[PDB]
């Protein structure tokens, strides 16, 4: 009744079918052998996992409702606890999620106010990419610096310094856990937490820097807190302090300090590491493709000119160069497993029984490889999203940001600073790296929770 699956062993599950090195081609080679919707033990944890784009809109939007669970990611679960918007179930989710939404549009989200802000902010990247002088650098942190101060913005009302010593850690923190996470030992650690957080290892350097991003967070909630203005609130922080206060009486709220710091985390976190990821490897797919490099040149040049920071709305006059941005985060595929679900309920799949808390892994990776939705899904092609007379092309396949009730609600802000980020770094730079476009290799470094790209240096060249 429940999907079928690979036999298990006592405790260890599927741990003999399974190379935490790369979980998501190990499961997708075994739903080669029993279909899209199967049945694995991540050791004692059962899930169900589902493979290509039917069996994921099918699931997350068709039964949008009872698939609407959160499942666990034992690492962040680690610092989060089943607190915070983002591990949130039930009543807590609803309340924090909807606030969440509702207090980030407050902010700017969606409108010119955060179009500004990520404008002004790509200048600063400029700036910063201008003093290096086309030497050759690491863009990691400059990247990060940049996305990061968007958001910080938002939940901690100003831009962090550049030079700011704290920032780079902080940073660092975030860089350090999310490849913790798509490792070999981070993979295992989602199979066997309730010995392993007990135990010596890379897991417990990620734990300490989980620990120092809450301990921030933390400290930036108490300093607001005893400087709060209940009547002109800075920040996201500020927002949920005051609804902390209407709710005081309120002994079921959900509106807490725990609740608080964890959703603030979550954001200032997504916020940060997944849009720097897909700029990080864009950049690398860019010098590995000098020809769709000069298209993407060739357009701006044409649309926008050089002297005018590009905006958003210059999106509709740029179908290559949207097209290039999807194909990046098509080919990126930075979240390959998504973020684990679970039914709300005993639920009816296709044929299968799931009973209620069963966990479910959509494998969005497989989406944004659906041999059915994208002719040639191994390769690097922006014309996976354009016409034949050269238009933007929409797919139902294209699913970075996951699908139904708890999709990713950061995806107006993400989108925005893709755009703006990638157009106006292209718009003043071209792209010189170390090695020969042939000897590139845009294949990961890691492949777990996330997708990483290997460590490159490269140059920025003034046009
Ligand atoms: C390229 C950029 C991003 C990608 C690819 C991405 C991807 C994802 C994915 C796959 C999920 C799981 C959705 C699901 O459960 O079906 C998710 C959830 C989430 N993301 Fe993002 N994300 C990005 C940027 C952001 C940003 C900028 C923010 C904050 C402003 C953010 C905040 C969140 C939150 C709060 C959730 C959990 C929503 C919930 O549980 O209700 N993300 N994201
Ligand atoms: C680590 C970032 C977010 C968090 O706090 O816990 C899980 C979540 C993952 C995520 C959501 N959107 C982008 N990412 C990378």
């Amino acid at each position: 009744k429940l999907p079928p699956g690979p036999t298990p062993l006592p405790f260890i599950g599927n741990y003999l079918q399974l190379n935490t090195e790369q979980m998501y081609n190990s499961l997708m080679k075994i739903s080669e052998r029993y279909g899209p919707v199967f049945t694995i033990h991540l050791g004692p944890r059962r899930v169900v996992v589902l493979c290509g784009h039917d069996a994921v809109r099918e699931a997350l939007v068709d039964q949008a409702e009872e698939f609407s669970g959160r499942g666990e990611q034992a690492t962040f679960d680690w610092v989060f606890k089943g607190y915070g918007v983002v591990f949130s179930n039930g009543e807590r989710a609803k309340q924090l999620r909807r606030f969440s939404i509702a207090t980030l549009r407050d902010f700017g989200v969606g409108k010119r106010g955060i179009e500004e802000r990520i404008q002004e902010e790509a200048g600063f990247l400029i700036d910063a990419l201008r003093g290096t002088g086309g030497a050759n650098i690491d863009p990691t942190f400059f990247l990060s610096r940049t996305v990061s101060n968007v958001i910080s913005s938002i939940v901690f009302g100003d831009r962090f310094d550049y030079k700011d010593k704290e920032f780079l850690s902080l940073l660092r923190m975030m860089l350090g856990s999310f490849q913790f996470t798509s490792t070999s030992t981070g993979q295992l650690y989602e199979m066997f937490s309730s010995v392993m957080k007990h135990l010596p290892g890379p897991q417990q350097q990620a734990f300490q820097l989980l620990q120092g991003l809450e301990d921030f967070i933390a400290k930036k909630v108490e300093h607001n807190q005893r400087t709060l203005d209940p009547n002109s609130p800075r920040d996201f922080i500020d927002s949920f302090l005051i609804r902390m206060q209407e709710e005081e009486k309120n002994p079921n709220t959900e509106f807490y300090l725990k609740n608080l710091v964890m959703t603030t985390l979550n954001l200032f976190f997504a916020g940060t590491e997944t849009v720097s990821t897909t700029l990080r490897y864009g950049f690398l797919l860019l010098m590995k493709h000098p020809e769709v490099e000069a298209k993407v040149h060739e357009e701006i040049d044409r649309v926008i000119g050089k002297n005018r920071q590009p905006k958003f709305e210059d999106r509709a006059k740029m179908p290559y160069m949207e097209a290039v941005i999807h194909e990046i985060q098509r080919f990126g595929d930075v979240i390959p497993m998504g973020l684990a679900r679970r039914v709300k309920k005993d639920t009816k799949f296709r044929d299968f029984f799931l009973p209620k808390g069963t966990e479910v892994y959509p494998m969005l990776g497989s989406v944004l490889r659906d041999p059915s939705f994208f002719s040639n899904p191994q390769d690097f092609n922006p014309q996976h999203f354009l016409n034949e007379k050269g238009q933007f092309k929409k797919s139902d396949a294209f699913v970075p940001f996951s699908i139904g009730k708890r999709n990713c609600f950061g995806e107006g802000l993400a989108r925005m600073e893709l755009f703006l980020f990638f157009t106006t770094v292209m718009q003043n730079f071209r792209l010189k790296s170390s090695q020969s476009p042939k000897d590139i290799d845009v294949s990961p470094k890691h492949v777990g929770f996330a997708t990483i790209p290997r460590n490159y240096t490269m140059s920025f060249l003034p046009r």
